[PDB]
């Protein structure tokens, strides 16, 4: 069925399923629609014979150069997507709710790529975008398919971040702290401003645009201090670097960062160490450091993130598209 966002009780059940699901994703939580307040929310779900929710999908509709909308369920749906018969059922509900207004329904779940899975999806009528598309550009995928994920369940005895790494890396992580760097965290307006100052500075230094502060304020208003947390690194009164991490489902996700120009005393390493500590203290299964463009020392994102994740980067299935309007799809989507 389709979720009535005006029914507190219905909404409560939807959230309770999302928050308790091992497949939960913050970008599938109802709070995400509040962050993306410029998009239109349309959410659906399936129930079992007991009337209990077994699958859900939070979609957001965006405008395009055409009379059709772009329906996107970021990192959804919430369920075991390899169970394609169930997926088809959930999708059919989504399709019904979209009511012909969208030219496509796209979802990019965090499930490993495999020829077997890719083939099944294609056999079921879906159009997939992964190893067959451009690694970048407006034709690339919305979310990076390659991601540096730290699997903490491999270290059941880990008490502190250092316990996860070899001596050489322990050295790199100890450096900033040994040099006076200190990190405090929370989710207050004060910490958001601190983040914003480093965020805009880093953006200017990199010649890129930055999201407005209101974006993060909506995020702060949507998620409590146990879900969203900002880490601020400083040295003797000098703001150095920051990072924003979200804890949801089976992982804590390093989503945004900022760092001042000049000498930063490896403050970014300190931020990472504290985010990882938060994962450990909360018994979280995974710490996700985000995407990379390529697994090579030529990728600076890979270089930084490889310090904390020595395992191979995870490669997801990519974008799964349920083509609704063929003509428009071919116009707006190409390899
Ligand atoms: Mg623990």
């Amino acid at each position: 069925p389709v979720l009535n966002l005006n029914d507190p009780q219905a909404v409560e059940r939807y959230e309770e399923f999302m928050r308790q699901s091992p497949y939960g994703q913050v970008t599938q939580d109802l709070g995400w629609a509040k962050v993306m307040n410029n998009w239109e929310p349309v959410d659906v779900y399936l129930e079992d014979d007991q009337g209990a929710i077994i699958a859900a999908m939070s979609m957001l509709l965006g405008d395009t150069p055409t009379d059709k909308k772009f329906a996107y369920a970021s990192k959804g749906p919430v369920m075991d997507v390899t169970d394609v018969d169930l997926l088809d059922r959930l999708v059919d509900e989504a399709v019904k709710a979209l009511d012909g207004r969208a030219y496509v329904l796209r979802f990019d779940p965090e499930v490993a790529y495999s020829d077997e899975f890719n083939t099944t999806l294609q056999d079921h009528g879906y159009v997939t975008r992964n190893r067959n598309v451009a690694d970048a550009g407006m034709h690339a995928t919305i979310q990076p398919r390659l991601n540096m994920v730290l699997d903490l369940t491999k270290f059941p005895d880990a008490k502190t971040t250092l316990d996860l790494y070899p001596s050489k890396t322990k050295s790199k992580i100890k450096r900033p702290f040994r040099d006076g760097v200190e990190v405090h965290s929370g989710n207050s307006a004060t910490e958001l401003d601190e983040f914003f100052k480093t965020y805009t500075t880093m953006a200017e230094r990199h010649g890129i645009t930055h999201r407005p502060i209101e974006y993060f304020q909506r995020m702060q208003a949507a998620f409590d201090a146990d879900t969203m947390r900002i880490f601020v690194a400083e040295r003797e009164g000098k703001l150095l670097s920051t990072g924003i991490a979200l804890k949801y489902g089976r992982k804590i996700w390093y989503m945004y960062a900022g760092s001042m120009d000049g000498n930063t005393y490896y403050a970014p390493y300190a931020v990472q160490s504290e985010m990882i500590q938060w994962a450990l203290d909360t018994n979280t299964d995974l710490y996700d450091l985000g995407g990379i463009e390529s697994e090579s020392t030529d990728d600076s994102l890979y270089v930084f993130k490889h310090v904390f994740v020595k395992d191979a980067p995870r490669e997801y299935i990519g974008e799964i598209d349920k083509v609704l309007d063929p003509e428009v799809y071919a116009e707006l989507v190409k390899d």
